[PDB]
Protein backbone atom coordinates (compact mmCIF):
# COMPACT_ATOMS: atom_id res chain seq x y z
CA UNK A 1 0.00 0.00 0.00
CA UNK A 2 2.97 2.28 0.70
CA UNK A 3 4.24 1.46 -2.78
CA UNK A 4 0.83 2.20 -4.29
CA UNK A 5 1.01 5.63 -2.68
CA UNK A 6 4.58 5.84 -4.00
CA UNK A 7 3.47 4.92 -7.52
CA UNK A 8 0.79 7.59 -7.41
CA UNK A 9 3.56 9.94 -6.28
CA UNK A 10 6.32 9.11 -8.79
CA UNK A 11 4.77 11.80 -11.00
CA UNK A 12 5.48 14.17 -8.11
CA UNK A 13 8.98 12.74 -7.63
CA UNK A 14 9.55 13.92 -11.22
CA UNK A 15 10.80 17.05 -9.44
CA UNK A 16 14.12 15.35 -8.71
CA UNK A 17 14.98 14.78 -12.37
CA UNK A 18 13.47 18.05 -13.60
CA UNK A 19 15.45 19.97 -10.97
CA UNK A 20 18.60 19.51 -13.05
CA UNK A 21 19.52 22.70 -14.84
CA UNK A 22 19.95 20.85 -18.15
CA UNK A 23 16.22 20.17 -18.52
CA UNK A 24 15.19 23.79 -18.02
CA UNK A 25 18.07 24.80 -20.28
CA UNK A 26 16.88 22.54 -23.09
CA UNK A 27 13.40 23.98 -22.71
CA UNK A 28 14.90 27.49 -22.65
CA UNK A 29 16.99 26.76 -25.76
CA UNK A 30 13.65 25.96 -27.37
CA UNK A 31 13.01 29.71 -27.01
CA UNK A 32 9.47 29.45 -25.66
CA UNK A 33 6.91 32.22 -25.73
CA UNK A 34 5.77 34.32 -22.79
CA UNK A 35 2.60 32.22 -22.77
CA UNK A 36 4.77 29.10 -22.58
CA UNK A 37 6.69 30.49 -19.59
CA UNK A 38 3.33 31.34 -18.01
CA UNK A 39 2.19 27.78 -18.70
CA UNK A 40 5.21 26.37 -16.88
CA UNK A 41 4.55 28.71 -13.95
CA UNK A 42 0.91 27.56 -13.91
CA UNK A 43 1.80 23.86 -14.12
CA UNK A 44 4.20 24.69 -11.28
CA UNK A 45 1.42 26.16 -9.14
CA UNK A 46 -0.63 23.04 -9.90
CA UNK A 47 2.35 20.99 -8.70
CA UNK A 48 2.16 23.02 -5.48
CA UNK A 49 -1.55 22.19 -5.25
CA UNK A 50 -0.63 18.51 -5.43
CA UNK A 51 2.11 19.13 -2.84
CA UNK A 52 -0.51 20.32 -0.37
CA UNK A 53 -2.63 17.37 -1.56
CA UNK A 54 -0.83 15.03 0.83
CA UNK A 55 -4.19 14.02 2.33
CA UNK A 56 -3.22 10.30 2.47
CA UNK A 57 -1.68 9.82 5.91
CA UNK A 58 -3.13 6.41 6.77
CA UNK A 59 -1.15 4.54 9.38
CA UNK A 60 0.51 1.78 7.39
CA UNK A 61 -0.69 -1.13 9.48
CA UNK A 62 0.70 -0.19 12.88
CA UNK A 63 3.06 2.51 11.60
CA UNK A 64 2.50 6.26 11.42
CA UNK A 65 4.25 8.17 8.64
CA UNK A 66 5.69 11.69 8.63
CA UNK A 67 4.07 13.32 5.62
CA UNK A 68 5.05 16.91 6.42
CA UNK A 69 8.68 16.06 5.66
CA UNK A 70 7.75 14.89 2.16
CA UNK A 71 5.57 17.98 1.68
CA UNK A 72 8.43 20.31 2.65
CA UNK A 73 10.79 18.48 0.30
CA UNK A 74 8.33 18.86 -2.57
CA UNK A 75 7.82 22.56 -1.83
CA UNK A 76 11.55 23.36 -1.88
CA UNK A 77 12.16 21.28 -5.00
CA UNK A 78 9.28 23.27 -6.49
CA UNK A 79 10.65 26.73 -5.61
CA UNK A 80 13.75 25.83 -7.63
CA UNK A 81 11.92 26.10 -10.96
CA UNK A 82 10.29 29.45 -10.22
CA UNK A 83 13.65 30.98 -9.39
CA UNK A 84 15.02 29.45 -12.60
CA UNK A 85 12.19 31.06 -14.55
CA UNK A 86 12.79 34.51 -13.09
CA UNK A 87 16.51 34.27 -13.88
CA UNK A 88 15.88 33.27 -17.50
CA UNK A 89 13.23 35.99 -17.89
CA UNK A 90 15.77 38.62 -16.87
CA UNK A 91 18.27 37.49 -19.51
CA UNK A 92 15.55 37.41 -22.17
CA UNK A 93 14.93 41.05 -21.31
CA UNK A 94 18.68 41.66 -21.49
CA UNK A 95 19.28 40.18 -24.94
CA UNK A 96 16.17 41.59 -26.56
Amino acid sequence: KVNEFLSGFTKFEWLCKESIQESIKKFSKNGPTLQNYEDQLKKFSQIEEEIEKIVPTYKIGAMELMTHNICTSLSTWAKEWKLQYSQDLHKRARQL
